[PDB]
């Protein structure tokens, strides 16, 4: 339709124009099916078009992937988010440990894990270093402190009784019964050629290596893949593999509520209708939520990502079949990535 392309044209092009942005693709899901655009280049010095293969980094956004696959092991009876996390790391013997459960490094509710894995945490071992020595500012269960460090460590142990690595796990248990056959923890050479660069400050850039990069922000994926990724989650009951479906349900439960927004398994969700405002309005209190909600239909499903050369988001309102990618190689604010794709969205209500 005539409908989405004006819409998409007249809020995109000028947030290209304002932030500067050397390329950019959209997916606009409307009524369950998907729409594409794009703009300007993968890479600049090549003049390389953005298409519907470019590889753009999702930071952040990795979060749901590793939620989704978290569910996937609890629906497949591996694991349950109250267990203990040196359930699966015995070597987590020191005794802020004790307490401390899957539910709360997911849900970033351990007490104050920090924001990053320090620099210097290079192996294994340099790894249980960090979480032996790490003091809990507040008791689990009481404070979100998004952090790295947290949903890190979560999806490193949930995949520990699959027998798996994590990216095996996440390929053939997410990846593969989903379709995303450009969908990549560690791009592999064949596809180097469709991976983006970032600009950061016009600087040609990709993520750097880090401890838990593969659970907590590296994965690289393309706009018709994170379409696929957008329809799955919003109807979850359309796919064969049983336990992915029930994972990806459980990724948008309602485990704690903090000011109004939800945190499910790496998801974020809200009550529709809610603005922009509210949307984006440091540690907060949280309160449980008993049992928590299955996933209600009725919410902005959300998560934003950022790396140093590129900037992602995703949206979507399962209720109306609505939702939306936004895929760029620029890192550009958080306010007006959610602006535009609210913009956007209430616009094809």
């Amino acid at each position: 339709p005539q409908q989405i392309n004006d819409i998409v044209h007249r809020t995109i092009t000028p947030l290209i124009e304002q932030q500067k942005i050397p390329g950019m693709a959209v997916a606009v899901i409307y009524q369950g099916k998907p729409y594409y655009f794009t703009w300007g280049y993968a890479d600049i010095a090549k003049k390389q078009p953005v298409t519907q293969q470019t590889l753009f980094e999702l930071g952040a956004v990795s979060k749901t992937f590793t939620g989704v696959l978290g569910g996937d092991a609890i629906a497949r009876g591996e694991i349950k988010l109250s267990d203990p996390a040196t359930k699966y790391w015995p070597e987590l013997t020191a005794k802020q440990w004790n307490g401390i459960t899957l539910l709360h490094l997911a849900t970033y509710t351990a007490g104050g894990l920090p924001l990053q894995v320090p620099d210097e945490v290079k192996s294994s071992s340099d790894l249980l270093r960090f979480y032996q020595n790490w003091q809990p500012a507040w008791a689990p269960g009481t404070q979100r402190l998004y952090a790295n460090s947290s949903i890190g460590l979560f999806g490193a142990l949930a995949v520990k009784p699959s027998g798996l690595s994590f990216e095996q796990a996440m390929q053939t248990r997410v990846f593969q019964p989903l379709k995303l056959n450009h969908t990549w923890i560690n791009v592999p050479p064949p596809e180097e050629k469709n991976y983006a660069w970032g600009y950061r400050e016009g600087k040609a850039v990709h993520v750097s290596p880090g401890a838990l990069d593969a659970e907590a922000y590296g994965v690289k994926s393309t706009i018709e893949d994170m379409a696929r990724w957008v329809r799955s989650n919003m109807n979850p009951r359309d796919i064969n593999d049983k336990t992915l479906q029930q994972g990806i349900q459980l990724a948008q439960s309602r485990y704690w509520q903090t000011g109004d927004m939800y945190q499910g398994l790496g998801w974020e969700m809200l009550d529709w209708p809610v603005n922009p405002d509210s949307i984006i309005n440091a540690a907060h209190p949280v309160k449980a939520i008993t049992p928590p909600t299955p996933a209600v239909r009725a919410s902005w499903v959300h998560k934003t990502g950022a790396t140093g050369g590129f900037g992602s988001y995703v949206a979507f309102i399962p209720e109306k079949e609505l939702g939306i990618v936004m895929l760029a190689n620029k890192n550009y604010p958080n306010p007006a990535r959610v602006a535009a794709a609210w913009q956007i969205l209430n616009a094809l209500q």
